[PDB]
């Protein structure tokens, strides 16, 4: 750090003069450090800089991570070290290693007037970061709603995107800001651009359950069949989820209950594995089928068995589920409730009539495999009731699920 450093940070005009008079230079090292002027950018010292700037000081002088002193005039919400470096020559599109300009920075600070300077002068709303951010993107994120009118007052892309397809309108869902996304909509953002896994701004707000979002998006023409490249519908998600009144909402507007996923599970399916009664509930009562079966065969029963949650087996069993519906494998809700020792489903499951000697497209029976594991409590109870080993004899019995 040179003398002309510490005086153009510090403030100190008096000093600044004369080092200046006295034969020394703005920019010393035709390297790329932070410049005096750079300093006098965030410190905020415009005089020093109103200087630097007489003398040679470069406006567009680059420091180690590519950022120029109106970045830092930027970051700093500093209209007038920037309505200056602007006024002078400071170029407003340039970036840093990440792809920041200062109109971005401007924009996560929430610095209205800041952005309102760069805009009037050529700075371009279409630079992006490498994350694949626009200043809009950034305007949703941290939620900067007069950032995001004025962005989009001036011909913002209301739904520009990078590499993984992200809109200002998928950022905004993602960070629960139903200020932006109800701006956004009128001025065209799409409630149906695809991300790198085919989400939908729905899919979103669906998962984190946000009905006032959802039902907006819906309003302008979103659709609950949206399929993500697993063929996945923001039904699947909310209901997954065990968030009920939007699993209503939903169906309630086309929303397709049977519609399964690439393997076949059905938002019942899914219901079933974290076992929600309320939701299961939500979508019998509208009539999805009970026993929907999966590629391999395994239904919702099946499902609600091999997991925890014997609450939910109730349900489906009460609601007519087929209690000895068998896979592609000759696998049965009761081979899953022993394979995974669940004792208390192997209970209601015999007590709701589930036949025990049914031999599997491997050789077991629910007591094989229960006796296998050391399962012991549902070994006795199998025990009893099942039957003879008419012969003798380790391939196991998981139900499908969604991925990463
Ligand atoms: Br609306
Ligand atoms: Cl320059
Ligand atoms: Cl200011
Ligand atoms: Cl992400
Ligand atoms: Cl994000
Ligand atoms: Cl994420
Ligand atoms: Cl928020
Ligand atoms: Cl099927
Ligand atoms: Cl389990
Ligand atoms: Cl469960």
């Amino acid at each position: 750090l040179t003398p002309l450093h510490v005086a153009s940070f510090m403030g100190h005009l008096p000093i600044v003069k004369n080092l200046l008079q006295r034969g020394a230079s703005p920019n010393v090292s035709n390297v790329k450090v932070e410049t005096p002027l750079h300093m006098a950018a965030r410190a905020g010292h415009t005089e020093v800089a109103k200087y630097l700037l007489q003398n040679k000081a470069k406006v567009n002088a680059k420091a180690k991570d590519d950022q120029t002193p109106l970045h830092c005039a930027a970051r700093i919400g500093h209209t007038n070290m920037v309505k200056l470096l602007l006024e002078n020559n400071a170029n407003p599109n340039l970036a840093t290693t990440a792809g920041h300009t200062p109109l971005h920075i401007a924009a996560r600070e929430g610095h209205v007037e800041t952005v309102l300077a760069l805009l009037e002068k050529e700075a371009s709303q279409a630079c992006m970061t490498k994350k694949g951010f626009t200043p809009l993107h950034v305007a949703a994120k941290y939620g900067k709603v007069r950032v995001a009118e004025l962005l989009l007052e001036r011909d913002a892309h209301p739904n520009a995107a990078g590499k993984n397809g992200l809109t200002p309108l998928h950022v905004a869902v993602h960070h629960n800001n139903l200020d932006i996304v109800k701006l956004l909509l009128p001025r065209g953002g799409s409630p149906h651009s695809p991300a790198w896994n085919g989400y939908t701004p729905l899919h979103i707000a669906a998962k984190q359950n946000q009905v006032e979002v959802a039902r907006s998006l819906l309003q302008y023409g979103g659709s609950a069949n949206a399929e993500s490249v697993q063929g996945v519908t923001p039904l699947h998600l909310a209901a997954q989820e065990g968030h009920a009144e939007m699993v209503a909402l939903l169906l309630s507007k086309q929303a397709n209950g049977n519609l399964g996923n690439k393997s076949g599970l059905t938002p019942l399916h899914l219901v079933a594995q974290e076992g929600h009664v309320p939701v299961a509930d939500v979508l019998i009562k509208h009539g999805v089928m009970v026993d929907a079966t999966t590629r391999m065969g395994y239904t919702p029963l099946h499902v609600a068995s091999h997991y925890g949650n014997i609450k939910l087996v109730k349900f489906l069993l009460q609601h007519q589920a087929d209690v000895n519906a068998k896979t592609k494998l000759g696998y049965s809700p009761l081979h899953q409730a022993a394979q995974q020792g669940h004792t208390d489903i192997v209970t209601l499951l015999l007590k709701n009539g589930a036949s025990p000697n049914e031999v599997s497209s491997d050789g077991t029976t629910p007591l094989a495999i229960a006796k296998r594991l050391g399962y012991i409590s549902v070994t006795d109870v199998l025990k009893v009731v099942t039957d003879e080993t008419s012969f003798v004899l380790h391939r196991m019995s998981f139900p499908e699920t969604v991925d990463e």
